[PDB]
């Protein structure tokens, strides 16, 4: 269920999350081909994140 961010990402809107390279994303569920939903542990931010910006741990 855990992923690691490989690049920084800045949320475009309220439903996305922001994160930094190296952040762990947990409780990840897949939404579609482009997008997952999960929580950036370090900030507590939960929401949509682009799948290309993370990798499964």
């Amino acid at each position: 269920k855990r992923y690691r961010a490989v690049y920084d990402y800045s949320a475009a809107d309220e439903d996305e999350v922001s994160f930094q390279d190296g952040d762990t994303i947990v409780n990840v569920q897949q939404i579609d081909d482009g997008w997952m939903y999960g929580t950036v542990e370090r900030t507590g931010d939960t929401g949509m994140l682009p799948a290309n910006y993370v990798e499964a741990i």
